[PDB]
């Protein structure tokens, strides 16, 4: 039969029969092992990649409007004697970029999913060194960053073989700032990544003790110890914040790069694994000025720009955190807009999130959504999104969280 | 062994062990079926009744500083011969006392539970008409009302005998507003209660036709036809809505009842079902200010409020929503405090709750919590509790939904 899901605010009735095909309640959990493909160290059992391969084959020739039979009949074969006589199979590919933006169609954290068809893919499989998926690195921010007219991109480096030889990047995102732990209690910069700042200390990499120090790139090519990179300056666009009308917003000296960019996660695709395979896409306007710039364990600005607009500080019941964090919201998007930098507000994403599922549950019968990373960190109810119920699933092709390399790397030297 | 929790704002770790006590995701479901405890029409099983009778007698006795073995076994003694000679048993009033707060502590939905030791209950368990219900039902609004001085408490009709008697509020809160359809259009009053306004009209209440009508309590009384109450006007207090600052807000002529007593949930105890047990607390200021005046399907007063404050209502960019909610939570707020009706502002509840979660912890090693009902509906990430991971599961004593019952009711006249 189906699920009956209901949209309180419109009224409206939708019926999900997509979840057929996934695979106590642990609801608010950040990292469950059901969003995580981890390590191996043996190559994936031939019993088990035959019939995921066969089975993503089957979706990506189901996938044309008029069927090519003969061409599907004839991979099926091919990807078969493959298998059999090497032990893996490649994708071609147009089987990869179908891959890429089923994964990201299949993305139930991702607000931003009505673009899923609009995805550059960089095919970097025949890499082989670490200062070649740097180079691929560089060039994919290059594109992606587009001097502000940001464009949605991905990077498959190799796929994993037997587990030993894993493609990494240590880092959770291409471009981000490092975190200091200064002598007098305070932490300067972004204190999420305190743990990482120090890791790239072991390895060489120069501390230049600011707020907005743009961290290196950490790769581990071909199973072998991570080797460290800076990011050529040119590449990484920035904004400066600016407030429209509180000039003395720029007097807090804040600004945040221009490219979202996921580096740490895996590629799950008709029984293959692609262990490094950073993507991008562009901003949402809340998680730089809510999240990045509000959260305590972050930048934790709050209170210094509550203070500066002349609000009681001191008693919750004034609701001063909530004047605050608009002004901020306002400054972030203002200073986008001017800079010509491509971003989006929190109500038009989730209108826009709200239209893609419509026209994901007739176009295949459901959209995997979770509700708590889909609905922004402010205006909840305000938004159409809060009104959807939804339903949370795993399909495939998926992009799955990784165990850190660090927690499982053996160190040659 | 037991769960780890984290909180990403502290880093605290919790441990969760009281899960172990409880009985693909449908994540963002708003009444599903585990969270519903539905009509019977034939007595409960004595091979239930009984084991799940001695657990509470057991969690009673076992909730003492100083235990008192020779009352305990007494009891499990005298409730197993009633159960024996009866086919179901009477709690004590200090089991029921005990019971209904465990309920509320137990509530996964409720973020104002660090109150759960302050509860007035009400024992009706002697009721027998529809008059004495409604009776009792005024005593009760008036007792937590006290003049603004709003006082947590509970009123407790007979439990459930053999499903064919049972006591039932058809409201889904002991005061609300009436809902109209008018003719040009546009809906009138609280388009939330538009369905229930009808039935009332079946059943012959007056139609005052105006935004604010309170609408009167439906009582069934032992499983007999429902009777329409008006509710004494003297009882309803409300609070005029007035912005410390718009004068102009009062010429919305807005304003909303001091009193959020839920009217159509089940109490679960021991094996028995108390299917009538009205209960109220104190509002916070958010369910007012953002779910009754803003929701689409509410109120939906958003826009207006902003063409008033003079912004861009047409450009979402512009962030006009977030500043307009945030007016009106502080007309809300402003307003219960000046009339000294008792309020809570979501920070302070938040952190609050944040504050009960850790005693919880500690004390009996866990908290069912739900994430997407604890986040206030505003402000998300800027509160402790959007931080705080959490467990949602199902103890006993428990507070579930039911069955609406003009959908299951048989109607003898
Ligand atoms: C085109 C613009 C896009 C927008 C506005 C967008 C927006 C978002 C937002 C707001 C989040 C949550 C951020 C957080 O709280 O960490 C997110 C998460 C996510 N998005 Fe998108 N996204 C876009 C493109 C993409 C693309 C191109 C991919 C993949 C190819 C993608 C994959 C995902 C995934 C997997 C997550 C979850 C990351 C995690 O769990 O930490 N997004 N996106
Ligand atoms: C003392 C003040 C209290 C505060 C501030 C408080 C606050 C809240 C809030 C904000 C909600 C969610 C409202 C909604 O979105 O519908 C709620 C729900 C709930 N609360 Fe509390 N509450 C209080 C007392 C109580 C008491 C005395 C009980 C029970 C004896 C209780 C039981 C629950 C339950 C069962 C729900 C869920 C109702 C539903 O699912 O529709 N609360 N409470
Ligand atoms: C504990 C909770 O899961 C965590 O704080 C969340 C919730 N919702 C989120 N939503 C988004 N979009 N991004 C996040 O990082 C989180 N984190
Ligand atoms: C679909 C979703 O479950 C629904 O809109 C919610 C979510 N969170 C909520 N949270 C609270 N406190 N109250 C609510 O009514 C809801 N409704
Ligand atoms: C890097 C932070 C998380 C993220 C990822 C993507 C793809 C888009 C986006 N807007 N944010
Ligand atoms: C009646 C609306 C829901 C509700 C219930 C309770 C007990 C408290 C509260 N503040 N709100």
């Amino acid at each position: 039969q189906y699920v009956r899901i209901k949209n309180w605010g419109s009224g409206e009735i939708l019926h999900d029969t997509l979840h057929h095909k996934a695979t106590s309640c642990l609801g608010s959990i950040m990292n469950p092992k059901s969003l995580t493909r981890g390590p191996r160290d043996k190559p994936t059992p031939l019993e088990e990649l035959l019939p995921h391969a066969i089975e993503f084959i089957n979706q990506y020739y189901g996938s044309f409007k008029e069927a090519k039979i003969e061409e599907h009949l004839a991979r099926l074969e091919a990807v078969t004697k493959e298998i059999e006589t090497t032990g893996t199979y490649q994708l071609t590919l147009d089987e990869l970029i179908f891959a890429t933006k089923m994964a990201w169609r299949n993305a139930p954290r991702c607000i931003g999913r009505i673009q899923w068809s609009n995805l550059q893919v960089f095919d970097a499989r025949n890499c082989s060194t670490a200062q070649e998926m740097f180079q691929h690195i560089c060039r994919h921010i290059l594109y992606a960053t587009n001097n502000g007219n940001i464009r949605s991109a991905i990077t498959v480096f190799p796929q994993r073989s037997d587990g030993k030889h894993d493609f990494r990047l240590w880092n959770s995102q291409l471009i981000r700032y490092a975190g200091y732990q200064m002598p007098d209690g305070t932490i300067r910069g972004d204190a999420a990544t305190l743990e990482f700042t120090q890791l790239c200390i072991d390895l060489g990499w120069k501390p230049r003790y600011g707020r907005f120090d743009v961290l290196p790139l950490v790769l581990q090519a071909d199973g072998q110890d991570p080797e460290v990179f800076e990011i050529p300056p040119d590449l990484v666009l920035e904004v400066t914040m600016e407030h429209p009308k509180y000039e003395w917003f720029q007097e807090l000296g804040l600004k945040w790069y221009a490219l979202p960019a996921v580096a740490n996660m895996l590629l799950e695709v008709g029984g293959l694994e692609f262990p490094a395979c950073p993507f991008n896409g562009w901003y949402m306007g809340t998680e730089i000025g809510v999240r990045d710039f509000c959260d305590t364990q972050r930048y934790n600005i709050l209170e210094e720009v509550g203070r500066r607009m002349g609000l009681e500080t001191h008693t919750l019941a004034s609701l001063w955190k909530d004047r605050a964090v608009t002004e901020i919201n306002v400054a972030v998007l203002h200073s986008f807009q001017k800079q010509n930098v491509t971003i989006m507000d929190h109500h038009t994403a989730s209108e826009s999130f709200m239209k893609h599922m419509q026209n994901e549950y007739r176009a295949r019968g459901g959209c995997p959504a979770d509700w708590i990373w889909l609905v922004p960190p402010v205006s909840g109810s305000i938004t159409p999104v809060f009104h959807q119920e939804m339903l949370n699933y795993v399909l495939s092709p998926f992009y799955y969280y990784q165990i850190e390399p660090w927690k499982t790397h053996i160190w040659q030297n």
